[PDB]
Parts: structure tokens; sequence; C-alpha cells
């Protein structure tokens, strides 16, 4: 399933959950 509508998939920065706080269209924690 999609972790966030900003990251693709299998994002290590979203593997242990969702450490993405940046945004939805563009973040800066999974650049
Ligand atoms: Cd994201
Ligand atoms: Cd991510
Ligand atoms: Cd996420
Ligand atoms: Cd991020």
């Amino acid at each position: 399933k999609s972790c966030c509508s900003c990251c693709p998939v299998g994002c290590a920065k979203c593997a242990q959950g969702c450490i993405c706080k940046g945004a939805s269209d563009k973040c800066s924690c999974c650049a």
C-alpha cells in the first residue's frame, strides 16, 4: 500500500512507518 502521496514505495524513510512530514506533493525527508 502507498505510505504517502509524496513518496513512491519501499521508501526506507517510510519503511518503519511514515517518517515523511515534508508535504504530499513534495517533501524533503525522502528527497
Ligand atoms: Cd512522503
Ligand atoms: Cd518516504
Ligand atoms: Cd510515508
Ligand atoms: Cd519525506
